[PDB]
């Protein structure tokens, strides 16, 4: 799929069997998710963006259907306006900027 | 260009006679630069993002040289750790996000 900017390039997606819509940011080294529960042993972090810094809890080997391509990676849980799907699963995926 | 995701999506940017270097952000709706002077009037107005709020300066018809491709549009000034070029100028370089 190819994806223009003039909206939000936000995706349906599919995570622990819940299903969300998620931002497709390359500004987003990580992906980031609001409140939720997720398999797995999870590490306390803090990420910083442009208004601050906020704690979260980092799980590793989460894994997340984004339109229909399956990905595997870290998701943090916390407190963020958007799901967000940084570079680390958009790799994954294949996802590249053109123009 | 076709650029993948494996790094920050940097580029050199050549603003009001700067060179800089900007994220090609498809998460950020309009366009932020860290401090620096720029022509126009500005209304000061406050930008949300990942940890809170920043208050910053909005300029309009500001042009910006962008890998050899021109745009004018709004430019947000104030304190952002990297500057961010969003959707209100990836559209006019006709950029899309492809996977
Ligand atoms: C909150 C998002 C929906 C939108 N943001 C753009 C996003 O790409 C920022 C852009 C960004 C980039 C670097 C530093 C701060 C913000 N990245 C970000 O917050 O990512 C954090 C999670 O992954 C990590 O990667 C770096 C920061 C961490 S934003 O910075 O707050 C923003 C929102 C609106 C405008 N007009 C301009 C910028």
């Amino acid at each position: 799929p190819q994806i223009t900017l003039w909206k939000r390039p936000l995706v349906t997606v599919k995570i622990e069997g819940q299903l969300k819509e998620a931002l497709l940011d390359t500004g987003a080294d990580d992906t980031i998710f609001e409140e939720m529960n997720l398999p797995g042993r999870w590490k306390p972090i803090i990420i910083g963006g442009i208004g601050g810094f906020i704690k979260v809890r980092q799980y590793d080997q989460i894994l997340i259907e984004i339109c229909g391509h399956k990905v595997i990676g870290t998701v943090v849980v916390g407190p963020t306006p958007f799901n967000v799907i940084g570079r680390n699963l958009l790799t994954q995926i294949g996802c590249t900027l053109n123009f």
